[PDB]
């Protein structure tokens, strides 16, 4: 395992649905690949909860109720995040908390 980075804020986001108004609330940790990454991912603390929110926010409901889809979620987001990062790469990306309302 490398260094854990705990996106302390949760995630709270509309998801696309058509019954009405769903929501995803999300506490989201990344795994990275060495520890100067650590020092980038907090600088970049602010374009990493962007772009996890434009994520989250465009899944529905079935695209994230399965376990297929919270890992085809997680790749997208630490493919996206990885692509903007210089001095390493996200390996991972873990769920602590994950609830639908």
């Amino acid at each position: 395992l490398g260094p854990l980075y705990a996106i302390d804020a949760p995630f709270a986001v509309n998801l696309v649905s058509q019954n009405g108004r769903r929501y995803l609330k999300a506490s989201i940790s990344l795994e990275l690949s060495n520890e100067k990454l650590l020092n980038e991912v907090k600088v970049k603390d602010t374009a990493i909860k962007d772009t996890i929110i434009e994520i989250l926010s465009s899944k529905s409901v079935e695209e994230v109720v399965t376990n297929k889809g919270k890992n085809k979620l997680k790749d997208e987001i630490k493919s996206h995040l990885n692509s903007f990062l210089i001095d390493g790469f996200i390996k991972n990306v873990f769920f602590t908390d994950f609830i639908i309302q």
